[PDB]
């Protein structure tokens, strides 16, 4: 059977269409940042690799490339000096909102060998056995 | 629903399983690497790569830390002087014969919530979508 290689698979396998159908350029975890501040802009760096489950250097990384694309701006906090506010550009914006329209299509596009029946199933029966595994 | 997010933590759980039950100091592919060498000892360097699907860079580190546990040899080629022939150490045998009892129990373990029936539809339906995703 082999269910660890079969999970790396599946994992993979959405991997690959993120950049054959959503973008070369633009990482998940970059879009889950423009994301992120979508719903609340000037939201401290801290504060969003939180939200999309970063850690500090790759929060960091993610938008310094963020910013060297025009994506997103960066501003010192006024009140606490050591924090720093993010908010996207106008192409920030644009992107954010072209790139959700792709990710529709795609993860409809990876569910799609399956029945809707059988989408359910498919769900169902994932999180069964993750929530499992990491309840011990 | 966001299948993309669902695949990475089946695949999380799987990794959190086989570091709480199977080893926290042999990595799935360490023990690859020492299962590839019980089926084909005297194996070359660059074939093992290729049996368990590492580049050459990855199969080096990995081949260097077996050996320096004293699970693996590397002997340089009588005949081709520039590949290295690897044979498991009496220690590695039994590691790896110790780890595949563990990961068998592993593996029922990641699929125990499912009911027999469900973990073949749970087959079924992951690989359909991994192979359609795949196949483009």
């Amino acid at each position: 059977t082999h269910p660890g290689h079969l999970a790396r698979r599946l994992q993979q396998a959405h991997y690959l269409l993120w950049n054959t159908m959503v973008s070369e350029e633009t990482t998940s975890p970059q879009y889950a940042v423009l994301n992120a501040l979508v719903a609340e802009p000037g939201l401290d760096q801290r504060t969003v690799g939180e939200r999309v489950g970063l850690d500090r250097s790759t929060i960091a990384e993610v938008v310094s490339r963020l910013g060297r694309r025009g994506l997103l701006d960066k501003v010192r906090d006024p009140q606490d000096g050591r924090r720093s506010l993010l908010r996207l550009t106008d192409e920030g914006l644009r992107v954010h909102r072209r790139l959700g329209v792709r990710i529709a299509r795609m993860n409809q596009v990876f569910l799609a060998p399956l029945a809707a029946d059988e989408q359910a199933v498919f769900f169902d029966l994932i999180r069964r056995v993750a929530d499992a595994a990491e309840g011990l």
